[PDB]
């Protein structure tokens, strides 16, 4: 197993910043940029669901196209070693075709399937209340894609890999544009974040955070 | 700088499980649980918006309080060493005093603050069309906090604890308890996503996931 000193952990999650100047003479290995993946395809999500999709726009081509509607990172866009725009699944209902695969992927026989559909159907309409419209549920499927955004940035860190989380772009331009490209099916699909990967050009910015007393209350 | 193998790095992914069984003669040290603190409150947000709040949920009452409305972690409740319930902030508009704070922590002049507010008001009113309705806009909130969710899990592995994310819960029961008891203003805060951590009882279940080739998209 993988273990740390908290002095160590801390310096991880201390030693990641968002690099938006990267060398565009380095380039990350197929191995190394496979192993970030893994750290995304690995993440946890609710009820098993993963529902994300990677893809990572490597041509010259379509990059430059996103520039002029991608201000968060229209510098970034030339120089970063790769770029994953992570999508997030549209209309994730419990009783969807979607679920049927999140149910086999556990295992589930069909007495099991009957209780686990209860339960997703609880979650969603009733306890997280997402079933009020199609945005409300989208946006739980975009949540989870954040959790696999973090384990991917904090993987790219451990192996002395530089990232950049990447919100900065008009949404509706993005899926119009992938979507245009073939990438995915737009009913099925939609754009969740983006991040870029490399290595540094320039000097990382002191970390600015609220103070630990600032952001934990204590309930005894 | 702590560095990692590309063989540790999968196994830091790996050997986290959603841990359903906490031994509970056994509790992580104050040390350990601040450092698990840190690795959230270090996340990066969107436009470093730290929207975030840890309730670090202790007292037993209030836990057994919790029980007959979060089913997703009833055993655990009873078990874990810690409860962390994560709040998101609402209504974290551009204009809103949150973002004064959030610019104040950037140390932006006057100038620096006129134009990051326009930049802010595109990116919540164009760009990621936030300002739909209030939902909408706790959403955004609440993606960055599943960040700051993602990194205290891996850095709870990384330290050899066990955690398991948590929305199993009647979320309205859930921010009228924690508000009834005083512990966060509901008109500023709402209740996100929740985990707890410890020492499990039980070996690690093998992940099932899908494979890298079904959830990445390759666009050379
Ligand atoms: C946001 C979120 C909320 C979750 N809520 C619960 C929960 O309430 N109860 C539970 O046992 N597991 C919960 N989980 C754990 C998932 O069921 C689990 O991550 C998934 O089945 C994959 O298993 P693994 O994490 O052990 O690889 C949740 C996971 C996520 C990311
Ligand atoms: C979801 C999200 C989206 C982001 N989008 C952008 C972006 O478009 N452009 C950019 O340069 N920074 C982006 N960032 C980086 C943040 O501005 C940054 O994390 C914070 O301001 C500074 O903290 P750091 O250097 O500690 O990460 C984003 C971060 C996150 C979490």
């Amino acid at each position: 197993m993988t273990q740390l000193t908290r002095e160590q952990v801390l310096e991880l999650f201390h030693q990641r910043s968002s690099t938006r100047y990267y060398d565009p003479t380095k380039k990350i290995s197929d191995e190394d940029f496979e192993c970030i993946l893994e750290c995304g395809r690995l993440s946890p999500s609710s009820v098993g669901s993963e529902p994300w999709k990677f893809l990572v726009i490597q041509n010259k081509t379509l990059r430059e196209k996103m520039k002029p509607f991608s201000w968060g990172m229209i510098n970034q866009l030339d120089n970063c070693s790769h770029l994953v725009v992570i999508l997030a699944k549209k209309n994730a209902r419990y009783d969807s075709p979607f679920f049927v695969d999140v149910m086999a992927r556990k295992g589930l026989n069909a007495e099991q399937q009957q209780a686990a559909l209860a339960k997703y159907k609880a979650l969603q309409e009733e306890d997280m209340k997402l079933l009020e419209n199609d945005r409300t549920l989208f946006d739980w499927c975009s949540k989870q894609t954040y959790i696999a955004l973090a384990n991917m940035l904090t993987g790219a860190s451990a192996l002395g890999i530089d990232s950049c989380p990447i919100e900065g772009f008009h949404y509706d331009k993005m899926n119009e544009c992938l979507a245009e490209e073939g990438l995915f099916d737009p009913q099925e699909y939609a754009v969740s974040v983006a991040a870029t990967f490399g290595y540094r050009s320039r000097d990382i910015a002191k970390k600015s955070r609220k103070t630990l007393d600032e952001v934990v209350k204590w309930v005894g």
